[PDB]
């Protein structure tokens, strides 16, 4: 039923975590395991999900027509925008574009995984600005 082991912001955190998930390469190499295919691109955030969720505390903007559940950085965060370079699906290499900008991920509560109990963990990207 509800994920396990991964709660939304940690399942989000191997697919957009840049702290050190090991070269997008690898990083989006969980995802193709989990997605079955390269999503030909995958971004990642620099920033601790601790501090990501704290991030995520600024004033929100109606995701999708009023849903109010993104939340923008309050400035410019070292980011990385991964991108498929080349290979298939069950060979793709991509590679890690380190950039800086304040970009609006979602949040939503712990779901079981709860690295501690946030209560608006960094589950999605709405974006990167």
């Amino acid at each position: 039923m509800k994920p396990k082991g991964m709660t939304s912001s940690q399942w989000f955190k191997i697919q957009h975590m840049q702290p050190s998930p090991q070269a997008c390469n690898s990083a989006m190499k969980n995802i193709n395991k989990h997605t079955k295919r390269c999503k030909d691109l995958n971004t990642f955030l620099h920033e601790p999900f601790s501090s990501v969720a704290a991030t995520c505390q600024t004033p929100k903007i109606a995701c999708k027509n009023g849903d109010k559940n993104c939340h923008q950085s309050h400035g410019p965060v070292s980011l990385t925008m991964c991108k498929l370079t080349s290979g298939k699906y069950p060979n793709c290499r991509y590679k890690e574009k380190r950039q800086n900008k304040s970009y609006v991920v979602a949040c939503k509560p712990p779901q079981k995984k709860d690295s501690q109990q946030f209560h608006l963990v960094p589950v999605h990207l709405d974006r990167v600005l």
